[PDB]
């Protein structure tokens, strides 16, 4: 039987790491991409806390046996805390205590502390006030989590760093989070419209502030090139709505960049979408083009499956190249071809 | 190597038959349900002639290698003739000759003659004039089909009976079609809003007019109970948009009748949709309810897969019970439970 939570780093290259998170429901290979569980029929999937508490409701999910039984997914599940107004929480009611209990009822394996994702841009004073409240909320999340024996003994809790783009606030947040103590640490408050250069700049000083021996989760990121750059800066875990969102709107990710398959230039293109996935085996660009142009749900479903599969192939190549000490070369080859 | 076209009846019960159509691309077990090929990832599928000639166009499909390569389906394909205004054809241009050539370019295995599907209701004089033109068009379809060696030697041609609800016109149409000679015979002009009692009434006298030793295809039908009743009256082949249409709109077919899965009574129902299909294995009514209510494409896709699978399980039970001489009992048990 695996432990509740064990992170081990198998290989490093510069700031990049590769390794495994062991949990009771399975092993997560890192760097990891964590897709939304409702995308299609990955070592871990995401549950949509905010949606689930509104429909059918966390208590109803609990009565139906929890998210694992509900979704037919017996491997780990991560839930966000739902925050993405007062010291107690937010009314719209949601608080650190209520957020933790909701995630408990859903049965998730990785529980996010309840935070306040600072808007961008933000003054230093606003970013500081928001970070300080998130740190008080992180301590309340820790305590609520620890009060529930089933949760404390079988789940894991991640703290979320805030502080906007300010190095001194990011440092203070990391210090507060480490002193409380969490199983993993998320870099929050990015992917809120800052642009890639700025995000990378903030990651450059922010990730080393976190405990090196714990997983680092960059919330909301991102495009394939965002992921490569963030692994280069020490991120271990990723979630992003892009692969599933893009699939509905006609956008496919390939090693040569994203393409819009609805474009007329693909109407007679017999090459597959890119790739090893089942879609790229049997289906041409031309046929997927046709399905999507015709409004057929099969088209969107095949596009979504390809995009999900592409992200996992990307993460596999990242893990292998770090393990083999050629990630720097991989990142360089990836960007030359992706932006060609 | 199989023949171009061979229909053999293995067992009969009353007017019902069960058997096989052998074609070069495979064997079709009858009675057969023929789903639209673009529904999901059946012994034969349907191509949408009218749509395909508009996008991307029949010549473009031919340049891409034909429908089999285009869709990744190496088994038989049936295409309708596109008719569903003058003696030459219809402008909107489509004629018996053009319809046959389009179906040739698409590469379909079973080719429908170009007909005029009489509107309902229709006076005897209108039904007669329309049937008479369809019979002239059927002879032109035969000749065009026979002029193309690749088509005549590798495909099959079905004639379509018309005549509305009038026994004397149905008889005249069957006579004209048999004298021309076709590989199979469709009963056309039903499922146009006549209601099940009327359709069954017309089938009662119309199907025995067709050659007994050739397959009988009831176009556009239908609901599961329509199919059972039409097999009881000697139909061998079916197509219907219902299983794929219903899946998008929340309707699932079950042995206890159709249900609308969006209905709140399914929000905590842990039973599967019905069934042996992959959906009914892993997925509860409650989770599919949730997916569809949330607008998730996965929900519609799972509903469509279930409906397609249900129709094929229905056809398998029909074939087995005819083969075992218990179809009359099956039909009775089916209706008692389906309408309970
Ligand atoms: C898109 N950019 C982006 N998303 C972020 C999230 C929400 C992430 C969750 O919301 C949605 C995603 O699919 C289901 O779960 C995922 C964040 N969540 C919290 N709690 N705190 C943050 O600072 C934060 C920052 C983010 N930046
Ligand atoms: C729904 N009721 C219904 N559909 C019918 C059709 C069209 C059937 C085709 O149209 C659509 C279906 O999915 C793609 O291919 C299928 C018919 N087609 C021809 N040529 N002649 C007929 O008398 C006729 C009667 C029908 N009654
Ligand atoms: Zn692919
Ligand atoms: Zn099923």
């Amino acid at each position: 039987d695996r432990p509740r939570f064990s992170f081990s780093i198998a290989a490093r290259e510069g700031k990049a790491r590769t390794g495994t998170i062991e949990m009771k429901r399975g092993v997560i290979r890192t760097p990891a991409f964590m897709p939304v569980g409702t995308a299609a029929t990955a070592d871990i999937i995401l549950g949509n806390t905010y949606h689930l508490m509104l429909r059918p409701g966390a208590e109803r999910i609990a009565k139906l046996g929890g998210l694992h039984s509900f979704m037919g997914w017996d491997r780990p599940i991560l839930t966000d805390s739902g925050g993405y107004q007062s010291e107690e929480g937010v009314t719209f009611m949601l608080s650190p205590e209520r957020s933790i209990e909701i995630q408990h009822l859903l049965g998730s394996d990785i529980v996010m502390a309840f935070d306040e994702c600072t808007p961008y841009p933000a003054t230093p004073s606003r970013a500081a006030s928001s970070m300080e409240r998130s740190m008080r909320w992180a301590k309340r999340s820790r305590d609520a989590f620890d009060s529930r024996k089933e949760q404390a003994e079988n789940a894991a809790l991640f703290g979320i760093q805030q502080g906007s783009v300010f190095e001194n606030l990011r440092q203070q947040s990391a210090d507060a989070l480490a002193e409380i103590g969490f199983d993993g640490y998320a870099v929050g408050g990015l992917a809120v419209g800052e642009g890639q250069d700025e995000m990378f700049r903030v990651l450059d000083f922010s990730v080393p502030m976190l405990p090196d021996d714990k997983p680092h989760y960059l919330m909301g990121v991102g495009k394939p090139d965002d992921i490569v750059g963030a692994v280069e800066r020490g991120i271990d875990m990723f979630d992003c709505v892009l692969p599933t969102r893009s699939g509905r709107n006609g956008q496919a990710f390939t090693w040569d960049g994203p393409i819009n398959i609805r474009n007329a230039r693909f109407s007679e293109d017999l090459k597959p979408l890119d790739c090893h996935c089942a879609v790229c085996q049997k289906w041409s660009r031309a046929y997927i083009h046709h399905l999507i142009r015709a409004g057929e749900i099969l088209g969107a479903m095949l596009m979504t499956e390809h995009n999900i599969a592409f992200y996992q192939q990307l993460m596999q190549k990242i893990r292998d190249s770090i393990s083999e000490g050629r990630f720097s070369q991989f990142a360089q080859d990836f960007r030359a071809r992706y932006f060609a």
